[PDB]
RNA sequence: GAAGCCCUCACGGGCAAUGUGGUGUCAGGGCUACCUCUCAUCAGCCGACCGUCUCGACGAAGUCUCUUGGAACAGAGCGUG
């Protein structure tokens, strides 16, 4: 809400969740706000998913900007736990890194290009 | 970075990526490359002596003489541990 600051269509958080599920099983991916942080810090981050219903919204205030000043793409996802599914946890996630996609490539970097483009 | 914890005989359930657990805590630590090594620490097993306080068992040698007296545990005499 507060990091919020664009709407991501309900179709494009689809594509993107399974986009992260392929990501799990042919490529890599860090489920976890600490794991996450620092992938977009070391740079390693290719995607990373955020959570709109976190609360306290602390804990993932900083994603964006860092996101930003890394040259790192993200995109939003409204429930916490289906990222934590999509990402293959039992339990739900605010945050999720696909650190090097998986037969996903593609329609990853394409993702990436939807929101760039969401502005 | 799920390698973890709780309940239950089990099955099963619950917790946990908002981080269980590993590492680590100024002889700073982590990471990378090395040297040597462990006797530190931490976790868990076993598990007292002595002392002290109280309680209890066992435990030596006269119940002799005369006098006074209601009564000798007194006086005088003899004897014992
Ligand atoms: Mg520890």
């Amino acid at each position: 809400p507060v990091y919020v600051d664009f709407d991501v269509p309900a179709d494009l958080e689809d594509d993107a969740l399974e986009a992260l599920e392929v990501a799990r099983d042919t490529g890599a991916v860090k489920k976890g706000t600490n794991e996450t942080t620092k992938s977009i810090e070391r740079g390693s981050a290719e995607l990373v998913f955020v959570a709109e219903d976190v609360q306290p919204e602390e804990i993932v205030m900083h994603i964006p900007e860092l996101a930003d000043e890394k040259g790192v793409p993200f995109i939003f996802v409204e429930q916490q736990d289906d990222l934590g599914h999509a990402a293959g946890l039992e339990v739900g996630s605010a945050a999720a890194a696909v650190t090097d996609a998986g037969a996903a490539a593609t329609v990853l970097e394409e993702i990436a290009d939807k929101v760039e483009e969401l502005r």
